[PDB]
């Protein structure tokens, strides 16, 4: 077979991940989204659906997509929709997050169970739409909804990530850009790990404390805001840099939670003890009392934050006081959940996750009375008592096991470390005391452990623990358990040395786009293999995000992809105009991509026009410097900005001029060249418009 071949779209149905329950192309053309097409909602609750979507279709595409009466694109909310008939033998879903797509030529219908799945159903029609949705210049093609049947639901109803910020914190408009590709993968829980050793990173005031309560609040966020995690304290690879210091004041906090509830996310806070509790300690002078370790020196209030405190904190488990602090934290973070969902337009039956992680780390004991098991019964007790008064399921580590008669009736092990279907602990909390499962497995899970071995990271769990580790499991079999006692799963951002977004996101791509697919897909519906293809649609988009990933050597479907550029939105400068982009991953440099751009004027012949092609960074590999992972050291090449110069006659011309720019692009390190074909009108040196049809728009 000698001659050539294009870069063609791919398959919308094929793009989807995760894979849906069931999908099937449906007959006739596909629908053409317009300007002014409208969206009609049944209720209120599904306009944070519509406002996904025209948060990328209205820069991509132009689009209003405004809310309107008896529109061609309807959203319906049906407490009752019922998509069992898709459901086999050997499936399970949680019908709470179900939808539907119905779709044609004239018509788009999405029938929801619940307004979160009015966001899921959102995010499946903009990964039908194509990868391209979240480009930050309009486009020249149009989009189209193609004619689909989809029937759709979750395995797991607990689909998460948890981020630590108590190490090195994150930025509130770093947290929104996590949000933004959670939802995008229809992930609908956000674990924060607030408090550690090194941190505590939300404000909490003095307001609505109990009767005598006299404790100074404000000091937990001034006094362990202003610390982090330690560069100086390690001798491995962790950065030169100390984690990043602050916190979420309340206001940013409850922005955090409203942003995340217009995505479909749940915000489960943990304030970890007994353990892992020194930030409590440094914050509250009151919390230093009874058996709370370390000690403050003679004639200070709080223990110092030095090295030796590393590893040897304990909350007083035998003091009042500790419970006193815990419950007002609660009911903190309660309110502030409560003001953010508010904010949200979202339902709080569905958003108001009703549970309290307690962590349930093990102490340091270093004074005498009471053994670390008797001092973890009491805290884990108690503290369990405050999340059950507060309507509340708890959750605890493995660790938090030792206390599992302890804890109440109903609460949760999130389990991370040896083999949870041997383990008696687990399957007594499952079998005797009604209790579930959050499956964080390592080395399925957890983000630090190193994505490949040409990767400098934590290599305990798997040596590497790539994207086949983080897909091919069975969290129901590794749990050793039934489906009724698997909430689900959480990836794990744990930031001991993390101290960028652009860092986190390395770790966290596209390892968790197959998390989701655990979340999500059927059993019998995953496939490794397949969803390693459609890995390379999701690395377009993360570029036109902005979003940096790890280019796993495993994953063998990275591609080149070229869009048309709308270039009436576009400045001509010196005759100079983006006409195109071109993302591909990997891309150290523009020389090894070769363009051609071909201008035929309508009167005219093709004229060759030169090519300024522009990538405002280039990728880079992790990068060391004296043994230590540099910050930022590994970042995505940028999505390639294609210029034609145009001929100084046809911008000179009080005329409109009429003409074909063709595009094509042939790279060194991707074997299929693309093609662009697009129409532009310029008047008074000015693209006043550009098409990709056969025919000029009106
Ligand atoms: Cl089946
Ligand atoms: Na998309
Ligand atoms: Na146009
Ligand atoms: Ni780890």
């Amino acid at each position: 077979t000698m001659g050539t071949i294009s870069a063609v779209a791919t398959d919308p149905l094929s793009r989807l991940t995760p894979r849906p329950l069931y999908a099937q192309s449906a007959d006739g053309e596909a629908f053409e989204l317009k300007k002014n097409t409208c969206v009609s909602v049944s209720d209120g609750s599904l306009l944070p659906a519509v406002d996904v979507m025209r948060d990328e279709l209205g820069t991509s595409y132009g689009l209003k997509l405004a809310e309107g009466t008896n529109c061609p694109i309807t959203f319906t909310l049906d407490e009752n929709l019922d998509v069992t008939g898709h459901v086999g033998s050997a499936q399970s879903i949680t019908a709470d997050e179900a939808y539907t797509i119905v779709s044609d030529a004239d018509s788009v219908t999405v029938k929801a169970r619940s307004a979160t799945a009015g966001i899921w159903a959102a995010q499946t029609l903009l990964q039908l739409i194509g990868p391209w949705t979240n480009s930050t210049v309009k486009l020249a093609d149009v989009a189209f909804i193609p004619a689909v049947n989809i029937a759709d639901a979750p395995r797991y109803q607990w689909r998460g990530v948890l981020v630590d910020p108590a190490r090195s914190f994150y930025p509130l408009d770093e947290m929104k850009q996590m949000i933004d590709v959670m939802s995008a993968y229809k992930m609908n829980t956000l674990h924060l790990h607030l408090s550690e050793d090194e941190g505590f990173r939300v404000e909490i005031t003095n307001d609505g404390r109990a009767d005598g309560d006299t404790t100074d609040y404000t000091q937990l966020a001034i006094k362990s805001g202003a610390i982090s995690y330690q560069s100086a304290w390690t001798s491995n690879w962790s950065p030169a840099q100390d984690g990043r210091t602050g916190y979420w004041t309340q206001s940013e906090f409850i922005e955090l939670v409203a942003y995340a509830a217009d995505h479909g996310i749940a915000i489960v806070p943990e304030i970890d003890g007994p353990g892992h509790s020194f930030s409590l300690l440094h914050g509250l002078a009151e919390l230093n009392t009874g058996n709370s370790n370390p000690k403050p020196a003679a004639g200070e209030d709080t223990p110092a934050f030095i090295q030796s405190a590393q590893g040897r904190s304990s909350l007083a488990t035998d003091a009042d006081i500790t419970y006193t602090v815990l419950g007002h934290i609660m009911d903190q973070l309660d309110g502030m959940i409560d003001k953010g969902i508010k904010a949200s337009t979202m339902p709080a039956s569905e958003l108001k996750r009703m549970y309290f992680h307690l962590g349930g780390d093990e102490l340091f004991l270093s004074g005498g009375a009471g053994n670390k098991t008797e001092r973890l019964q009491e805290y884990l007790g108690r503290s369990g008592a405050l999340v059950k008064e507060r309507d509340k399921t708890t959750i605890v580590w493995n660790d938090g096991l030792d206390a599992v008669d302890q804890i109440p009736e109903g609460s949760v092990v999130q389990h991370w470390t040896g083999n949870a279907a041997n383990n008696a602990s687990i399957q007594k909390l499952l079998n005797q005391r009604n209790g579930k499962i959050i499956m964080s497995p390592a080395g399925n899970t957890y983000f630090p452990q190193r994505p490949g071995t040409e990767t400098t990271g934590v290599t305990w769990a798997c040596g590497a623990c790539t994207t086949s580790n983080f897909y091919q499991w069975n969290p129901t079999s590794s749990a050793g358990t039934t489906e009724d006692k698997v909430l689900g799963v959480e990836d794990a951002l744990w930031s001991e040395h993390l101290r960028s977004l652009n860092d986190a996101e390395f770790l966290m791509y596209t390892r968790m786009m197959a998390t989701a697919e655990v979340g999500w897909t059927q059993q019998n519906r995953k496939d490794y293999d397949n969803w390693n293809k459609r890995v390379g649609d999701i690395a377009i988009d993360l570029m036109n995000r902005g979003a940096n990933f790890h280019k796993a050597t495993e994953v063998t479907s990275w591609k080149g992809s070229y869009a048309a550029v709308d270039a009436a939105e576009q400045k001509v400068t010196d005759g100079k105009v983006l006409v195109g982009r071109y993302a591909e991953p990997g891309l150290t440099g523009t020389d090894g991509l070769s363009f051609t751009a071909t201008y035929t004027a309508e009167g005219g012949t093709a004229v060759n026009l030169p090519v300024t092609p522009d990538m405002k960074q280039t990728y880079s590999q992790q990068q060391l410097k004296n043994g230590r992972l540099v910050v930022n050291g590994a970042h995505m090449n940028s999505i390639v900005d294609v210029y034609v110069t145009l001929p100084s006659d046809v911008l000179a011309a009080d005329s409109e001029a009429v003409g074909r720019l063709d595009v094509s692009v042939s790279s060194s390190t991707y074997p299929i060249p693309s093609d662009s074909s697009m129409s532009i009108a310029i008047k008074d040196g000015k693209v006043t418009q550009t098409w990709t049809g056969d025919e000029r728009p009106t």
